[PDB]
């Protein structure tokens, strides 16, 4: 079967402790410290709220889980403390309950984001360069930490553009990757599922966030953003072959013996691999480089392993102006 070129065994070089979430014991602090503020989202098992810790006047985000998923529970907040000090990652200050209804939250540091519908219209090249560099590291980060993130999207990215601090946010879909296991592969966004999600291959590891970082790369280079817009998961693999072709697309499902929905018969067609350069037009040409579309064509594959790491991706010639900034 198939498993990660990097950090494959690291799970199991480790302490069981480490990865065996289900026997995880959080120490559940005092919610009563913390004011909500203002309501910022809400989702499928959590709603997140800007507050005030009332001991110490700082503003932090609290995010209320659904007591009910016992086992996810646990999952999130061993990931998020293993994860501590992590590059780029959000800081996980406090796990919380209610001392009453016992009623679970997490406690985040604050960051003053600016939606990314908003700041992807105004990024400028060396932007883009920079946040990709971060956020880079951070995915390096988990992935060195046996943990793969499953849903990285623009939403999950917060950036405060001017502070020039960017965080990996929710890691309620996160898990930790040991070689051979088969998962579900009911993660991330449409937009942003790798093709091994969408054909039902079970045996993918941290290469499937490097898809999602592609999807974003290609968004925001290109300014077409979700870069592929399905309107459901059939469609979204259409989006998909249509870029990178249909004949690349079998040869990958060839080489791991992926059987596919027949329902695809009707719908995938014959498409061509297309050129990157394709995507390139008067408003996006300052964004977009050789060094942007090589980087670009080795992350957006279809075979999980023959995009690059993170590592490899950090230290691609696109990235070199960054360093040299940071420098
Ligand atoms: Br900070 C922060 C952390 C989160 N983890 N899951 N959702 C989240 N939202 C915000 Br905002
Ligand atoms: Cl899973
Ligand atoms: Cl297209
Ligand atoms: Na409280």
């Amino acid at each position: 079967g198939s498993r990660a070129r990097v950090y494959a065994e690291v799970n199991s070089l480790r302490s069981r402790e480490y990865w065996d979430y289900e026997a995880h014991v959080p120490s559940w602090g005092n919610q009563d410290d913390y004011q909500l503020v203002r309501k910022l989202g809400r989702g499928k098992y959590s709603e997140v709220f800007e507050a005030i810790n009332i001991t110490n006047n700082e503003r932090v985000v609290v995010k209320i889980l659904k007591p009910v998923k016992k086992k996810k529970i646990k999952r999130e907040v061993k990931i998020l403390e293993n994860l501590r000090g992590g590059t780029n990652i959000i800081k996980l200050i406090d796990t919380v309950k209610d001392p009453v209804s016992k009623t679970p939250a997490l406690v985040f540091e604050y960051i003053n984001n600016t939606d990314f519908k908003q700041l992807y219209q105004i990024l400028t090249d060396f932007d883009i360069r920079f946040y990709m560099y971060e956020l880079l590291k951070a995915l390096d980060y988990c992935h060195s930490k046996g943990i793969m993130h499953r849903d990285v999207k623009p939403h999950n990215v917060m950036i405060d553009h001017q502070q020039k601090k960017l965080r990996l946010i929710d890691w309620g879909l996160a898990e930790f990757y040991h070689p051979a296991q088969e998962y579900n592969v009911r993660v991330a966004s449409r937009y942003f599922k790798g093709p091994e999600l969408l054909v039902d291959y079970q045996m993918y590891d941290y290469s499937l966030d490097m898809w999602s970082l592609g999807c974003m790369l290609a968004s925001m280079i290109f300014r077409r953003e979700p870069f592929f817009h399905g309107q459901d998961n059939y469609d979204q693999l259409v989006r998909i072959a249509k870029v990178l072709g249909t004949e690349e697309l079998y040869g990958y499902l060839k080489k791991y013996h992926i059987d596919l929905d027949p329902h695809f018969n009707d719908i995938l067609g014959q498409h061509s691999r297309k050129r990157w350069e394709n995507f390139i037009h008067s408003e996006n040409r300052h964004l977009v480089s050789p060094e942007a579309l090589d980087l670009l064509d080795k992350l957006l594959r279809y075979d999980h392993q023959q995009r690059l790491t993170a590592k490899e991706a950090m230290e691609h010639p696109y990235f070199y102006p960054v360093v040299k900034e940071q420098s």
